């Protein structure tokens, strides 16, 4: 399994959420931690990058996989309305 982080905007972003959201993504991240890199869930563009989607919130957290560090860093969570969780991790990753 590997260990949890966040990235400071990204846990701001977790405590603001609704609690019925965060339930929701906080069982799938708990899924994540013990396999991370699920295909079907990588993005494309820069690499070791995976999302978690809900099927109708529409919600999404963003998280990097650091193998050196054994981590999943978490980068971004909030709206895939007009790709705004996407860019946002975009830019946090450079």
């Amino acid at each position: 399994a590997y260990f949890l982080d966040f990235d400071e905007r990204a846990l701001k972003e977790w405590r603001k959420l609704g609690s019925t959201v965060r339930e929701q993504l906080k069982k799938k991240l708990v899924e994540v931690l013990e396999s991370p890199r699920i295909e079907a869930n990588k993005l494309r563009g820069m690499p070791d990058c995976y999302k978690i989607k809900l099927r109708s919130s529409g919600y999404r957290l963003v998280y990097q996989v650091i193998d050196e560090k054994v981590v999943v860093f978490v980068i971004s969570v909030g709206k895939a309305e007009r790709s705004e969780v996407y860019s946002e991790a975009v830019k946090r990753i450079l």
